[PDB]
């Protein structure tokens, strides 16, 4: 079980001003630290955020959080469930800022809500240094869905933070699960993120911001545009036919010719964006399943599971015979890979 700690700096807050926090399970025989960002969409104006506060309040407030949580998938401490990193120090950071982990704005006389996701990550890191992270060899910042996009937006800032605080030996790496999206044509989002950024005082990686410049920061929320600007090593996990991508594309699965062509073109475009991503795992599945599910071990690409691919990635950061790290399906239709989640 992971144990809740509310941030000691209580001015770093969830949307409603309650303190943010993290769940921690220490493994004192390990110098590996896994910090996982929860997902859960976002909100981008007063009326939309008010609705979320009524029926998704745990994603906006710590007032009702439980004292403990169970680690599952890559956050499990059991070797059978987590062949990759079962002995690591485990951290789960709840998503309570509704800003895709980009915000740096407090409540005030003019702001009904606080959007502090980027500051929440930095404060968790800072408070963990006094609890053993100062002795780490590797800090893996991971996340799923909006948390996977959050990894892409924040991994280099964590690296910079540790360097400036005097910890140059900790190697910061990223694992982005189901956060790699395309700004493609719909079958029947960039506007909502554009408004969200202004509402949140959202911040993006500086090298990406310098490319796209003022007012165009929304580009940096798209993996294929922000990834080439990052310096930390980042492993990308993305279904070729991700259900959230298809939802924003207004696709809801007898498929006729126009829809068949649309779905096949989407898979090919996703494949193309991963061609120059050397550490990646992209199965040809229609899914919303994420890496904290207990059966995450079951899916294979070309005969290699994701826990194995991640272990090969570890070895590469010390090509390897029998230990691949670039695993992208080439078949063109959902479930043409037999190991897809049922
Ligand atoms: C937050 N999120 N989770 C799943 C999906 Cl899809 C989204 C999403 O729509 N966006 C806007 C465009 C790209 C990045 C964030
Ligand atoms: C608490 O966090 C806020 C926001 O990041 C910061 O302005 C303030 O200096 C912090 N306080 C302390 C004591 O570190």
């Amino acid at each position: 079980d992971l144990r809740l700690h509310l941030l000691l700096n209580t001015s770093v807050t969830c949307n409603d001003g309650s303190p943010a926090g993290y769940y921690l399970k220490e493994s004192r025989g390990s110098r590996r630290w896994l910090l996982f960002l929860e997902g859960g969409w976002y909100c981008f104006n007063r009326e939309n955020c008010d609705s979320r506060y009524d029926t998704m309040r745990r994603l906006m407030s710590s007032r009702d959080w439980p004292r403990t949580r169970t680690g599952t998938g890559i956050l499990s401490s059991q070797p059978e469930e987590n062949p990759y990193w079962w002995n690591a120090n485990m951290v789960f950071i709840p998503y309570c800022s509704s800003d895709v982990w980009s915000g740096a704005s407090s409540k005030s006389e003019k702001n009904e809500y606080a959007f502090m996701g980027a500051l929440i990550i930095q404060e968790v890191v800072r408070e963990l240094l006094g609890r053993g992270l100062s002795g780490a060899k590797v800090l893996l910042l991971a996340g799923s869905s909006a948390g996977g996009t959050g990894v892409l937006l924040n991994v280099d800032r964590v690296a910079e933070q540790l360097e400036k605080l005097g910890y140059p030996a900790i190697q910061v790496r990223g694992l982005a699960d189901s956060g790699w999206f395309l700004d493609n044509k719909q079958y029947r989002p960039t506007e909502a993120i554009r408004r969200g950024i202004r509402y949140w005082n959202g911040v993006v990686p500086e090298r990406c911001r310098r490319q796209f410049q003022e007012g165009e920061e929304w580009n940096c929320f798209f993996g294929y545009k922000v990834y080439p600007t990052l310096r930390s090593p980042v492993f990308v996990v993305q279904w070729l036919f991700d259900e959230a991508q298809l939802t924003v594309d207004n696709v809801h699965l007898p498929v006729q010719e126009g829809l068949r062509l649309y779905i096949q073109n989407l898979g090919r475009e996703l494949r193309h964006t991963l061609k120059d991503v050397p550490a990646s795992f992209a199965p040809a599945c229609l899914s919303h399943e994420i890496i904290i599910r207990s059966h995450w071990t079951d899916v294979q690409v070309k005969g290699t599971s994701l826990p194995r691919a991640l272990h090969c990635w570890d070895r590469s950061l010390h090509p390897l015979k029998g230990c691949p790290v670039h695993l992208v399906d080439s078949c063109p239709w959902p479930h043409c890979n037999p190991s897809c989640p049922t």
